[PDB]
């Protein structure tokens, strides 16, 4: 006799997926979202006359959960200009920007990545069972920098791969866990060309928010925004959920999908297991941010890495023409290197990378400062992947999901969807 | 005012998927299946104390649609013994059986396959859009043998790759379309090690029939077996469906999922488009069959190719031990090379490959003789992939699906599931 069969906390991809799974079974379903918008660590917006994605953006058909959703809802891919590049740049830690022949640039990051992931087949034959091999557990004592130091890379190759890895860490690479990277590489078919294609090439037709809305419309669930959950109590065979204004909603089961780094906002009664408490105290690593810049010049199709002591770590073209100029998509590994909301600073750093351009505008999102993400994409520190099952475990009538808790594409939209399908299955089990 | 909102014809993976999609929307749904069982070109059975799969068997997490279903229903993988092989054999067209070091055997098929598919990245950058490039249309004038003749392969390599390709054709390789193979290779991450892992390594926990049953239970649809549809007439804004005993069922929309090679059993009014009629007159190529053999000896973990003039084209171990002996899974490219239901012949051919073994039993399935498949897995002849859209097109209130009609993994369970998700979306569009 509860208010709802299931309450889903969080309206990103994990929560939207879980609510869709539950609603299609006929369960009375409520989704509670803290922000005044949906999408979570994805956010569709507009800038310089284009639709832009200020969080998670790119997907691929090798990513099984999100691709199946795109198949169900009839969403095509939209290709960003990553082939036939006009310029490929590396900006080293010492501030030098060097233009590299695009063919040579791609050959060298491929060599570095395949060397970094040389044992991916042996360590992760089953990337959706991350601790399947003893070697993966042994490697979880090492960081990505530990391995980079043994590869004998050239100066170009070392700068490229350390830029790539600092971005995926949202942190310096001495803190970044090694097995999680090998596992993503295995997910992308154990080969660099395939894996790179999955990461920044194709966007969703209609945007991330379009797929969120399709799922929630399908679900039939009641959806409420601007309602943060601040406490969850298991009592009377179900759960009592309290919001910041002390209203109480009861439910048979709760699906938690909030980002790991935000669990400090929520009091659990009884306390969560010690393993989960350890993960909550640690958090995940990433301190990233994202921004678009509109410049007056037509730079064509460009790509740049910047190493971890520099701010503009991953740059590529979103749009270009003589009439428009260029819109650049820029992802930042560590928000401490640049205040993406400080336009003067942004203009200085962009000109450092592209001397002589005039900045006509910017659009930025500081995911690390946002109270309802407190960080960016999921990134495991040393030793954390080994303990993933602690985060995944159900605790009585509370089910846990979110990209951090997925087995496969944990840094991606796909991993969020995966965790939501798992959550739907677990809700069905708990309501049987 | 029809009997049903939607009638799904056929209870293989495409039909089970479509019925699930439609039932979860609340549409009044009926599935009609011709055989007295479900599963279509998959069939879970029992032999020598083990559960066996006499049709489609192996899946992979790089296959997005079937993997997402396994995530939803909580189905793990079951690994067959393909690593650390004890014996790898090649049987040439001239009947010689040669034992090859397993490491060398794998190196040589990898070289042959990567050479055959050397241009897969350029021809199929988007494997789910098969005619995206002009080069793919140009290559659809050539057969797989046409390309093999230009590779300069060794005797071992040519025999290995021609065996592999005759199996995927279910026919001799001079008739097999080239682009469809390049496209499957692209689906498997554009690399041989990944692609091979997707094809014969992992089975579905609980079997193909377990996943069919889960989908149809979820669907809530009414399911009727031993009811072949023999005619479909579009009339009165919907469809009239006639069965072999002249009963008539009416519906708003019909989803056709029967195998292409069986369309001769069904009269359409009005006639289907000329493009579809051409495909129906041509059919798809494969003439394959499958069988398991129980021998008294423990052969360990074995793998064999046999070239296309010989019958046992793809052999691997299903189970082995000293107490049990060995169960071998054998797939046959062309049913004209061996009568899989003739036990004496099977014993002769197995002994030709494994001289000295004692055959204790067999279990076989002649998919090419079965009236409700009239062939095996989908295999395109020369020029057919270019015309795929003709087969996919809706015709008024009739939607078409089945693995032959998919864009990606068309030779697989995954492509069937893909086509069923597409059909569900199209039914939703037609009922709006
Ligand atoms: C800048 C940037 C860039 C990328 C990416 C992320 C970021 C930040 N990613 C990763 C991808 O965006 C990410 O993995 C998923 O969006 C995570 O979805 P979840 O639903 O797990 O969490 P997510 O954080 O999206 O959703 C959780 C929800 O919980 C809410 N919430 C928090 N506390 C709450 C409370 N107390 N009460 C109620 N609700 C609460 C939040 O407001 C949020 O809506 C990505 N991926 C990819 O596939 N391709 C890409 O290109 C990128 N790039
Ligand atoms: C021997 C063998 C081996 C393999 C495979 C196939 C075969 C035959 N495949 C391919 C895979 O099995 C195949 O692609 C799908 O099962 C096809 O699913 P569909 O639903 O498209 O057709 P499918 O043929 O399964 O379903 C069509 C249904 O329509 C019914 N029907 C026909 N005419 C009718 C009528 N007039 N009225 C009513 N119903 C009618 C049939 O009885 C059948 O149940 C495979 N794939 C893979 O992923 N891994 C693998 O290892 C293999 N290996
Ligand atoms: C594809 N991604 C997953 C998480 C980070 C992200 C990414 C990669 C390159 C540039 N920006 C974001
Ligand atoms: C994995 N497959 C798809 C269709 C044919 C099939 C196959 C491959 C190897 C041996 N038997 C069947």
């Amino acid at each position: 006799g509860f208010d709802y069969d299931v309450v889903v906390v969080g309206g990103g991809f994990a929560g939207a997926t879980a609510a869709r799974e539950c609603g299609l079974q006929g369960y009375r379903t409520l989704l509670l979202e803290a922000r005044s918008r949906l999408g979570g660590r994805t956010f569709t917006s507009r800038f310089a006359g284009q639709e832009i994605e200020l969080g998670g953006t790119w997907v691929h058909w090798l990513q099984p959960h999100v691709w199946a959703e795109m198949q169900r809802y009839g969403l095509g891919v939209v290709e960003d200009p990553l082939t036939n590049l006009d310029k490929t740049l590396i900006m080293y830690n010492d501030g030098i920007v060097e233009s590299i022949s695009p063919d040579e640039f791609g050959k060298n990051i491929r060599i570095a990545f395949e060397k970094l992931c040389h044992d991916a087949w042996e360590v992760f034959p089953r990337p959706h069972e991350p601790m399947f091999t003893e070697r993966a557990r042994e490697l979880d004592k090492s960081s990505v920098l530990d391995r980079i130091k043994t590869l004998g890379l050239s100066r170009l190759q070392q700068a490229q791969i350390n830029s790539y890895m600092a971005l995926y860490a949202g942190e310096t690479t001495d803190k970044f866990g090694l097995p999680g990277v090998l596992k993503l590489f295995a997910c992308g078919g154990w080969n660099y060309d395939a894996f790179m294609d999955t990461e920044t090439h194709y966007r969703i037709q209609g945007g991330t928010i379009g797929l969120i809305n399709a799922m929630l419309t399908d679900s039939g669930a009641e959806v409420r925004m601007s309602v943060p959950v601040t406490a969850v109590e298991q009592v009377n065979g179900g759960v009592k959920i309290k919001t910041d204004d002390d209203e109480i909603i009861t439910a048979g089961v709760v699906v938690m999908t909030v980002p790991l780094n935000t669990y400090k906002h929520i009091d659990f009664t009884p306390a969560l297991s010690k393993g989960k408490q350890r993960f909550i105290k640690e958090g995940q690593l990433s301190k990233g941010a994202k921004l678009y810049v509109h410049v007056k010049q037509n730079l064509g199709r460009v790509f740049a890495f910047a190493d971890e002591q520099q701010p503009l770590n991953w740059v590529q073209t979103r749009d270009y023409s003589d009439e428009l100029g260029t819109i650049l998509s820029i992802t930042i590994a560590r928000k401490e290197t640049i205040d993406v909301n400080d336009r003067d600073a942004v203009t200085r750093e962009v000109q450092k990378m592209f001397p002589g351009v005039e900045v006509l505008g910017t659009a930025a999102y500081d995911w690390t400062a946002d109270p309802f993400s407190l960080g960016a994409w999921a990134a495991y520190g040393v030793g954390q992947l080994s303990r993933l099952k602690d985060l995944q475990a159900a605790e009585g009538r509370i089910v846990f999901a979110g990209a951090e808790t997925s087995n496969g594409w944990h840094a991606s939209i796909d991993g969020a969807v995966e965790s939501g399908l798992r959550a739907g299955r677990e809700v069905k089990q708990l309501l049987s």
